[PDB]
């Protein structure tokens, strides 16, 4: 009982028009196989300009963030109608740089993503402990507990967890060159199995794609994506590089 | 000592690909005096493509807001550098939306002003009481406290205040249809001038723009617009129509 191996590229807060029109063009000019989702993440005031310059077939388009309210009076956020109405199916939610440094909450990030999935839109939803909640061996309860405010939400709406994409990016990882081991991400992705197993179901467990982030690269994402659990990546800066296609072959030709 | 008028359009979290494209068509294609300055604030997703629609030599466009960073690892949010490599150059900031329900701070929302404005940005800084606030009699008090989170931030950079525009948006009047009358309006509006002249400059007092906003609409706008410290407005729903368009004419008649 396996899975479809996946790969997304945040690029944050970054990128000029050019930029996104070129590296865009880059990344869709690389062989893309049918075998892998490949999915990339520019601001939202660039997603117009991605989509017209993403010419790959396989290649899909997603946003950074999203609220949780649909359209009317939320001075600016953006609704999953305005994503949808784009031609977007896939968005993050719950990126450790908006629940740690902006304050959104566990429950938030639930809600988003619900709303999200309710309308059928595919959600990479991160989760992820600090270097003190680690050091505090509460590395588990946390990343739990982020899982669960979003179970609250689901529930029992089980089969909404099929458009789910769970990315664990330790925090101590992000942006600080800090990649965990092989060791230390499989030890959590098979932990949130096991959450998963008991809280979802032993069936989903089996399909869910969960995804490592925080300091990925061309050079240690081979002996990441060796590991049974971990179904591809989540790439901040290195997205942004064109060893991001390599990151693709090196994830296709892994698993 | 008077003013350049001022009338800002926030779409806020509404509309679609082609609701954006007619709707910007249609207001560019209205006479626009070069007398009045006009803009309009679609969300995020939809900057592009406003763009794009907008012939109009006098319309233009803005974001609904900004971060208080750079370019970097902020997932979710919009940088200033990126709203002006599009050709942006005003920008809303501190909507009492993002204030009262998304918990922006009072210090934050002057970070993000004082960061598109040292970079040349014109910002469009919206304060406002709420209901229980006016009843506790704390209206001028509220309305003081945030603008002096600006003044904290600018202080001494007098010079940044003339690329603000301030808009005073009771809270009780957004979406609500509760406009304020035009004595309430005005009383708030000396107030405003009075805390400028003694905090920042005499001279600035009477060359800064302070419009008002909160059901502001194309039957009740002539009557705001006739008072002498009320600069123009800031349209919520209104925007969204062809009322938009008279609200205009109406501010170019009115001062």
């Amino acid at each position: 009982p396996a899975r479809r191996p996946f790969i997304g590229g945040n690029f944050k807060c970054n990128g000029s028009l050019d930029f996104i029109k070129s590296h865009v063009a880059a990344i869709a000019a690389h062989k893309i196989p049918d075998s892998v989702d490949v999915v990339i993440a520019p601001s939202a005031v660039h997603l117009s300009t991605a989509i017209a310059a993403n010419t790959s077939k396989q290649l899909r388009i997603a946003a950074q963030n999203v609220y949780l309210e649909g359209n009317g009076a939320w001075t600016g956020e953006t609704s999953v109608e305005m994503l949808q109405d784009m031609g977007l199916k896939h968005v993050i939610v719950g990126h450790s740089e908006r629940r740690r440094i902006m304050g959104e909450t566990d429950e938030q990030s639930a809600k988003k993503a619900k709303r999200a999935l309710e309308k059928g839109m595919t959600v990479i939803f991160c989760v992820g402990e600090t270097l003190d909640e680690r050091k505090a061996n509460r590395t588990m309860e946390v990343n739990i507990a982020q899982l669960e405010a979003l179970g609250k939400e689901l529930g029992e709406s089980k089969m909404l967890w099929k458009e789910v994409v769970i990315a664990y990016e330790p925090v101590w990882s992000i942006g600080t060159g800090v990649v965990a081991t092989p060791e230390q991400a499989e030890e959590v992705h098979v932990g949130l199995r096991k959450w998963f197993v008991e809280k979802v179901a032993a069936e989903g467990a089996q399909h869910i794609r969960i995804i490592y982030g925080g300091s990925a690269n061309g050079s240690n994402c081979e002996k990441l994506g060796q590991c049974p659990n971990i179904d591809g990546f989540l790439v901040g800066g290195a997205s942004l590089k064109p060893e991001f296609m390599t990151m693709i072959d090196i994830l296709t030709k892994t698993r």
